[PDB]
């Protein structure tokens, strides 16, 4: 089975659960709980991911977005990386993670560590 409908006539799929609640604790590979699949409403649109732990909380929301454009008050450019890239962002009263990436099923599972702790810390 392939994730292309064809050739290359489809926009971009991607996870989008919305707000939704998530036990992603420490950094370095973490997963989201939602397993649903869905199209970006348009090409140049890229799959935006975000965690955040409110004090005894910790949320995940995915969505489609346009990486030209700004949110919550800061550009977006990570998106052009095909994978996670952006290291956890510092949210003034709050823990917020920045991470967008371009390629189809990419918030399912989140990364924070490029080779995957490779580097194999003691």
């Amino acid at each position: 089975v392939t994730d292309n409908a064809g050739a290359v006539k489809f926009p971009q799929l991607c996870k989008f659960c919305d707000v939704r609640f998530s036990t992603c604790d420490n950094q370095k590979s973490c997963m989201s709980n939602c397993s649903i699949t869905s199209i970006c409403e348009k090409p140049q649109e890229v799959c935006v991911a975000v965690w955040r732990k409110n004090d005894e909380n910790i949320t995940l929301e995915t969505v489609c977005h346009d990486p030209k454009l700004p949110y919550h008050d800061f550009i977006l450019e990570d998106a052009a990386s095909p994978k996670c890239i952006m290291k956890e962002k510092k949210k003034p009263g709050e823990t917020f993670f920045m991470c967008s990436c371009s390629s189809d099923e990419c918030n399912d599972n989140i990364i924070f560590s490029e080779e995957y702790n490779t580097s194999n810390p003691d």
